[PDB]
């Protein structure tokens, strides 16, 4: 009947003999291991090497399969996804759903997933009590049997389904089989914009209860107006025979040492005519002076739920970690403990680059420590419950949490389709109600969501007030329809902008700053996305954070997203390299749009990451005269794992410092006495740098973790000293093809037919490959190209405008090319136009000053029509012959920086290995930028001026035509980008054009200088 | 010491090209020794008599941003009219032009001067691409006004009955002027956007007989 059934394709069916949903359980048989939160005996892993033979569809599985075990079959590590160990492809869509949209049902051709496993069973478990199954994660749906004979149906690959096995299970060997279905009408509520994959991909575990059991239980804590005084309120359920002598102990330790128990026999209070639960009883326990939780100090109880006999036989304990605190919406403000949040957020999904879609303890960890070095305190789980451990670790670490239920139908059209039809309520009602039934007593939960883009339909408001109703103690925000509907606490938008309204038709994104005042509007602010971290992005994440700071109702947002979801292939070599969608055959596609993390895939960081981690920074800072002012964000801690270190250099070079320790209050300030510092004799800018550092090592960090940093010019004094008079006087030779100047050991080299500078000679050493061209595009970034592909041009994006503009065709006609003597100087003067069909783009002109002392003085005048768009870069552009070791420059660093994304970046002097003047985007585009750079050093040669650089063994032109970083060849010699002006990156989103008007190349004249010389 | 600065030259040479004389000056504006601005310029005079004038400014970063980045001069000949293709016809300054619009316009000299009653910087037009009056011609991309008042004499006279007209006329043509604010008038209101903060400012003129 399973066959004929085809439960898989009817949203009217869920689950068959699936058990309720509930907190975390251990059944510890032992109030003391239940305490210390040690390992159970009754909760055993079924993470071991299973039994897996792949089928291209569930009739094509045969019978014996129930049975006996296949030959063909492999062994395969479960939990994980079939995809990562090469059984079919898995596939990247966006929007568009993998299948064809015909709900409820799904193509004949459905890979389908056999697992098998033959486990020991100890008499002892089934003399007495209970043994369940837990599956924790099975993508999509699936069927269980027991020993050959059929146990039940599951769908919602994101929680546990669990399953009574104690009437199928025999003492010694049996036998699991579990066919798992890759699609299932369950698939259309599953359209996230991830990896599609399937199998048993989190832990498999079997549970031993008790007949007489703790079936549910929850923890409120409430609190007086100062949250001086709590009450902590356990309801427990139980399952089996009610008796007198049966008894609920809760009691809450901190440590070893136990703060409030209470006592209690079954039987709730009378609720309706019919009586009370007598199945049920409610705890209440005082505590005083509670310690609260919050990101800040993620200040835990353990809670133990003894269920015993009145002399204190006990039968089974649970247990979970308590935080206090209150979570609430008043005036408008989402408070925390009465105190106004300051969401540091980040939406991550669940990805690792080689097991897919399976989450370990120590990847986990790794996101959580980076998360919190970087300034994060906030996590949304986009867009689905997390594995269980997740929220334990954001208990412990301290993370705000966003849990979210596994309801996504982004491709249907319009989006509400299945969410305002009734007939779909009951499979998303699931989803909903048994989220909350798992993760109801975790405090890193703070806000509950709907699901993601799905619309807005009326199960939402349904779903809604469910939860409002059964927990009124979290919030519930959901985005779809426009993000501030009648389903949500929270407005909650994805990547509406700062200040610039987009005003879709019915859904319209409202700068952030206006939907706070809409006529009628009193709710609390906080992105559920926002600054789309794609490739080289994060440009204006600046302007949200002046916002948050300024708008007491802007409360944060989370940014899109943690980690490129980037899978690990091998070349013929079998060297790794990451791949995005279409890489494995899977079409359609959305490519690189995989990618959009704060990290790669293997948690290195992106240059991104530094600006998120200074813009969240916890302490504010101004400067008056000789006075820093330092201003906490704490809500709740004071400074005290936290010393200021501040030094003041000229130009680079260190002339003082010092340290002073930070006893700044939650939202105190402090005011820092600078000492008088010695004027310097020498010309230059001095700039103050301030650090905050933390000396102890935390959970979470190092000892020495910096947190925070900020600068300020000082005392400038201009250079007024006319540089030592040269000796010798550069010589002009012509030729009807080049001006050549020579000086010494030193030649200069300019073609008259082409007008630029071809080539320069130290000793005799060719020093170029490529001339020193102007350059006005760069290899697209993806905020660039946005949406666009080859059969379907988005006209709006910027790579499509300056493809049609013809700024990558666009030619260099001379117009004027002479030389002058001087005095003691050589002089070139050129002028340039490119146009393309007929127009005029630029007009570019330049003259070079060559002089005794050998330097080279280049003023560039450029012109740009005001009718074209606005151009990428304006700058200069050559192949040098060298390959360097270190790149040595004075200016903005030491990490990768943009105009609109350079904030974290410091003034200073830095050395980098070449390198690290590449920064390694999957998808190849302009990158490495360094900004605010007054002097560059590389082999023999200097540039100085006020400029922009970028410097690596790659051409503009090959990371423009280059679609992976690992098919990127080192070209001979090093390519330097030399720029007066540089646009800005944006990133708002990355498919429409998200950069700013202040960072648009539309002043129509521009003007830079720059001296070339050999140190 | 803004108002008091005195120029220190640095650099003053002159150069012969195949088809232009070319002059190159290099000015400190210092105060207490401290130097406030660089004035880097060239003058390239040709064979069609016209002379272009680059100005390169440095601006000591620790300085208040100073209220304008120009050049002035007295010119010998008062004449009727001034003719311009720039923003007007009314005065306009970088934070109060949107009402003026880009055309050729052509005024009176008294129309250049708006007669404040307490008298300071006035008559600005910004956004000009080309200005002529009597026998002289600029063109380039700057701000300017023209009367027969000198700033120091605005400066000086609290009431504009006060006022003497100078010989010859007062000519500041800027690469850069400060906004005017005016969010209230105790208290500084002049945006940041309009605030000549940069640190190195660049502007050409080329000025000649027409
Ligand atoms: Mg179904
Ligand atoms: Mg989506
Ligand atoms: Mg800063
Ligand atoms: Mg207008
Ligand atoms: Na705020
Ligand atoms: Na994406
Ligand atoms: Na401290
Ligand atoms: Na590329
Ligand atoms: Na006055």
């Amino acid at each position: 009947v399973v066959l004929q059934r085809r439960d898989w394709e009817n949203p009217g069916v869920t689950q068959l003999n699936r058990l309720a949903a509930h907190p975390p359980f251990a059944s510890w048989r032992n109030s003391e291991e239940a305490r210390t939160d040690r390992p159970s005996q009754q909760l055993r892993s079924l993470n071991g090497e299973w039994r897996f033979a792949w089928f291209p569809a569930p009739e094509a599985v045969p019978e014996s399969w129930l049975e006996c075990d296949l030959p063909e079959a492999d062994t395969v590590v479960v939990p994980s996804n079939w995809q990562m160990h090469g059984y079919d492809a898995p596939i990247y869509t966006n929007v568009t759903y993998p299948i064809t949209v015909n709900p409820p049902f799904v193509p004949t051709e459905n890979p389908t997933g056999c697992y098998s496993l033959t486990f020991n069973v100890d008499e002892s478990w089934l003399q007495e009590g209970q043994t369940r199954i837990i599956f924790d994660g099975v993508n999509s749906a699936f069927h269980l049997w027991c020993n050959g004979r059929w146990v039940g149906y599951g769908q919602d690959s994101r929680l546990p389904s669990e399953f009574d096995l104690s009437a199928f299970l025999r003492a010694g060997e049996n036998r699991l089989a579990v066919m798992v279905l890759r699609w299932s009408d369950g698939s259309y509520l599953e359209d996230q914009d991830m990896w599609r994959m399937s199998g048993i991909f989190r832990d498999v575990s079997l549970l031993h209860k008790p007949t007489t059991q703790i079936s549910d239980f929850h923890v409120a804590t409430r609190f007086n107006d100062d949250f001086s005084r709590a009450v902590l309120e356990a309801e427990v359920q139980m399952c089996g025979e009610l008796r007198d002598y049966l008894r609920v102990t809760v009691s809450l330790w901190q440590g070893e040492t136990q703060v409030a128990s209470g006592t209690a026999p079954f039987g709730g209070e009378i609720i309706d005519e019919r009586g009370g639960y007598a199945d049920r009883v409610t705890l209440r326990l005082n505590v005083e002076n509670p310690k609260l939780w919050s990101a800040e100090i993620p200040n835990l109880y353990r809670a133990v739920v003894e269920l015993h006999t009145a002399d204190g036989t006990l039968i089974e304990a649970e247990a979970c970690d308590v935080g206090f605190r209150e979570v609430r919406i008043e005036n408008g403000l989402l408070l925390l403990n009465g105190k106004p949040l300051l969401i540091r957020g980040v939406n991550r999904h669940e990805h690792h680059p080689l097991h897919g879609q399976v989450m370990d303890e120590q990847t986990m960890v790794q996101d959580i420590l980076l998360m919190k070095q970087n300034n994060f305190n906030a996590v949304r789980c986009s867009h689905y419950p997390n594995h269980p451990l997740w929220y334990t670790l954001c208990d412990r670490y301290g993370l705000y949490v966003v849990d979210e239920a596994n309801i996504e139908t982004h491709g249907m059209v319009p989006m509400n389709r299945l969410t305002d039809d009734p007939r779909w309520l009951p499979a998303m009602s699931e989803r909903v109600t048994r989220m909350v039934q798992r993760d109801r007593n975790h405090p890193s939960v703070i806000i509950w969501s709907l699901g993601n883009e799905s619309g807005h339909g009326a199960n939402h408001d349904a779903l809604y007030r469910w939860i409002k109703s059964v927990d009124p103690s979290r919030p519930v925000q959901y985005e779809g329809g426009g993000a501030d509907t009648t389903a949500t606490d929270i407005i909650c938008p994805m990547y509406a902008r700062v200040d610039e309204d987009q005003p879709f038709p019915a859904v319209p994104k409202w700068s952030i700053k206006k939907w706070l005042s809409l006529p009628g509007e009193t709710r609390p602010l906080i992105l559920c996305e926002y600054a789309h971290a794609m490739g080289n992005s994060l440009g204006g994440f600046a302007k949200y954070w002046q916002a948050f700071r300024q708008y007491p109702r802007l409360q944060g947002g989370f940014v899109w997203d943690w980690v490129d979801q980037s899978l690990i292939k091998y070349d013929e070599n079998g060297n790794p390299w990451s791949a995005y969608g279409g890489d494995f055959g899977d079409t359609p596609n959305d490519r690189q749009f995989c990618m959009n993390g704060l990290v790669f895939a293997d948690r290195t960081p992106h240059p991104a990451l530094t600006e998120a981690k200074h813009q969240q920074q916890f302490f504010q800072f101004r400067l008056s005269g000789q006075t820093i002012e330092v201003t906490s964000e704490y809500l709740f801690r004071h400074s005290d794992n936290e010393l200021l270190h501040w030094m003041v250099a000229l130009d680079g070079k260190p002339l003082a410092s010092g340290e002073v320790p930070l006893d700044v209050a939650p939202q105190g300030k402090q005011l820092i006495e600078l000492p008088e510092l010695p004027q310097p004799e020498s010309a230059g800018q001095l700039w103050l740098t301030v650090r905050v550092v933390q000396p102890n090592a935390t959970a979470w960090s190092e000892a020495g973790h910096i947190s925070a940093w900020q600068q300020w010019r000082l005392a400038e004094n201009l250079s007024v000293t006319l540089p030592a008079a040269s000796h010798a006087i550069p010589h002009l030779t012509t030729s009807e093809m080049d001006f050549c100047i020579e000086l010494g050991n030193k030649r200069w080299q300019f073609n008259r037919q082409s007008g630029f500078l071809s080539q320069m000679w130290i000793g005799d050493k060719k020093q170029l490959l490529t001339p020193l061209r102007d350059q006005f595009t760069r290899a697209p970034l993806d905020n660039d190209i946005g949406v666009t592909e080859a059969t379907r041009i988005d006209p709006n994006a910027w790579v499509e405008r300056w493809k049609a503009a013809g700024h990558y065709q666009a030619e260099a006609a001379l117009l004027q090319c002479t030389a002058d003597t001087l005095a003691d100087a050589v002089l070139i003067t050129t002028a340039h136009a490119w146009q393309h069909q007929g127009k005029t783009l630029f007009i570019s002109r330049k003259t070079y000053r060559i002089d005794g002392s050998g330097q080279m003085a280049i003023t560039v005048d450029v012109e740009v029509a005001s009718d074209t768009p606005h151009p990428a870069r304006i700058g200069l552009n050559c192949q040098l012959a060298q390959v360097a070791e270190r790149v040595n420059w004075l200016g903005l660093g030491p990490q990768e920086n943009y105009p609109d994304r350079l904030t974290a970046a410091c003034f200073d002097r830095w050395d980098l290995p070449l390198s690290d003047m590449y920064t390694p985007y999957v998808f190849p585009s302009e990158n490495g930028l360094r900004c605010g750079t007054r002097e560059l050093n590389y082999g023999p040669h200097q540039w100085r001026g006020d400029f922009q650089f970028n410097i690596s063994r790659y051409s503009q032109q090959q990371l423009m035509e280059t679609s992976h970083r690992h098919l990127l060849h080192a070209e001979e010699g090093t390519w330097l980008n030399i720029d007066g002006f540089h646009m800005g990156i944006g990133g708002d989103d990355s498919w429409s054009p998200s950069v700013s008007a202040e960072f648009q190349l539309s002043a129509g004249r521009y003007h830079y200088q720059l001296v070339w010389c050999q140190k």
